[PDB]
């Protein structure tokens, strides 16, 4: 059941050393590709990073940026990150077998909405395929974009480290949906 | 059998039956969506289920007005696409759908819009599982629609998802092959 897939899917920030077959990622992208999009532009573009040096570069730029983020973060954000024991360290950027970088075509109508919708599909597909991921959002997208020679027409949306999950931490809670009717 | 089949089958539904699906069907989709990840697990989505005919009509007309102006002004690829598909500013599905599921994002949440749109992906697949149809309807201006439903300032209307039973919807548009590159561009 889809609900079961969605319910079971949780963040995975720790991956097995073994690299999943590319076919599983490609499957998930093919699923994502079936998603709707503004003017059916299919404004998602995928970059699968496997190169260890490059992952290392991405890891390092992201961590350097996160370091600053963590130095300064405060309030509610800080409290949540602290309670969940996040730090600037993002080893999964190096250690995940794949970094799936998801880009949006800037010029496409509702490109961002569409890509993120498709990421929803993507994540469910990864779960279906028994892969883990985390939508990792670097503090500074541009540095990562440059690392991979992102064309100006594309916008990096998210870095999805993908791999076999490795003793992932538990899914965080979900509050029940509380619907409203007609108006607030 | 596979999620791909579900995703592949799912397509826009702009033609709805009047017949009201059980609320539980729609709530199921929200429950699925709600299992989605989100920035700081904020679960920044909020759902407003519009069923009231008068309000649907108000929403419809506000959107249509906005669309009408937009159709007068749209240019480039979107205009070309809309024209070739014979889209117009009229949005009858906003009246015909038994539900308008208004999906809001909690503005203050980190990556709130990204997260909500991600969850909408879930949501659409769930609707498909339940045999419901929808369309992520995005009028040019949400502000008037937000006001119609007394949207709190903290929330951003992201999308109007008319939801109902499909009434012989038009076929799915094609999909280009997914575009996958390795390591760098
Ligand atoms: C972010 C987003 C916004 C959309 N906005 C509209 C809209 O305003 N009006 C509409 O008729 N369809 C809208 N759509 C539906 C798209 O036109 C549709 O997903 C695309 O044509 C592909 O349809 P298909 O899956 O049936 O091939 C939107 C879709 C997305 C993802
Ligand atoms: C838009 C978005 C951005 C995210 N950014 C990050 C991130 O930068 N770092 C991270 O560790 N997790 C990130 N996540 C993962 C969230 O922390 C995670 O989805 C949330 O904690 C719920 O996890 P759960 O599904 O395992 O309960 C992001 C999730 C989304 C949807
Ligand atoms: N929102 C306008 C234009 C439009 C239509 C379809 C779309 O996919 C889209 F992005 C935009 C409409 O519904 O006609
Ligand atoms: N990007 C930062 C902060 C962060 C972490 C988790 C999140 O869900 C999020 F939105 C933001 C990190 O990975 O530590
Ligand atoms: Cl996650
Ligand atoms: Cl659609
Ligand atoms: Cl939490
Ligand atoms: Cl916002
Ligand atoms: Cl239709």
């Amino acid at each position: 059941m889809l609900y079961d897939l969605a319910k079971k899917r949780k963040t995975v920030r720790r991956f097995k050393k073994e690299k999943p077959p590319l076919e599983d990622l490609i499957y998930s992208l093919k699923v994502a590709n079936e998603a709707p999009s503004g003017m059916n532009a299919q404004p998602w573009r995928f970059l699968i990073v496997e190169d260890e040096k490059l992952k290392g570069q991405i890891r390092r730029v992201c961590e350097r940026s996160e370091k600053t983020f963590y130095e300064n973060v405060r309030g509610r954000l800080k409290e949540w990150l602290d309670e969940k024991r996040f730090t600037w360290r993002k080893p999964f950027l190096k250690e995940a077998p794949y970094l799936l970088l998801v880009f949006s075509e800037k010029s496409a109508p509702y490109s961002r909405e569409s890509v993120w919708l498709a990421v929803g599909y993507l994540l469910l597909a990864l779960e279906e395929k028994g892969l883990g991921s985390v939508p990792y959002t670097p503090p500074d997208f541009r540095e990562v974009e440059k690392l991979v020679n992102t064309p100006s027409e594309l916008r990096l949306e998210v870095i999805l480290p993908v791999g076999y999950p490795d003793d992932p931490k538990p899914k965080y809670p979900r509050n029940e949906v509380i619907v409203r009717y007609n108006t607030f």
